[PDB]
């Protein structure tokens, strides 16, 4: 992955410019992420991505960090997505599971 900014991250699955798109998370997603800092309602996919990562080691979804699961079965997150585990590694996935959380700008 890559850090841009101190606030956001980036991966080289998904083109740099989507990473840029403009969104507005819904209610679930735009609390998850308030929850851990963020103090806006408009942002870029990098961002929300740094702010879920944030949010995903607060909640220590994360602990087996050699594994590359996260488990969310019982967390918001997991009702967020839809999914009660998913791969860390699998970025499309993971910005599919986002899009359907938010309006594109
Ligand atoms: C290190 C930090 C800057 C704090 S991080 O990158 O934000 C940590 C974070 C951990 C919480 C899951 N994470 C990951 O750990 C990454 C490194 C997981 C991996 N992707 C690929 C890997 C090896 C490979 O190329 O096969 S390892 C990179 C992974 C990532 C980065 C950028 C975009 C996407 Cl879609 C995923 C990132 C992450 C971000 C957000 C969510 Cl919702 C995730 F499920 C995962």
């Amino acid at each position: 992955m890559s850090v841009p900014t101190d606030g956001a991250v980036t991966t080289s699955q998904i083109p740099a410019s989507e990473q840029e798109t403009l969104v507005r998370p819904k209610p679930l997603l735009l609390k998850l992420l308030k929850s851990v800092g963020a103090q806006k309602d408009t942002y870029t996919m990098k961002e929300v991505l740094f702010y879920l990562g944030q949010y995903i080691m607060t909640k220590r979804l994360y602990d087996e960090k050699q594994q590359h699961i996260v488990y969310c079965s019982n967390d918001l997150l997991g009702d967020l997505f839809g999914v009660p585990s998913f791969s860390v590694k699998e970025h499309r996935k993971i910005y599919t599971m986002i899009y359907r959380n938010l309006v594109v700008v």
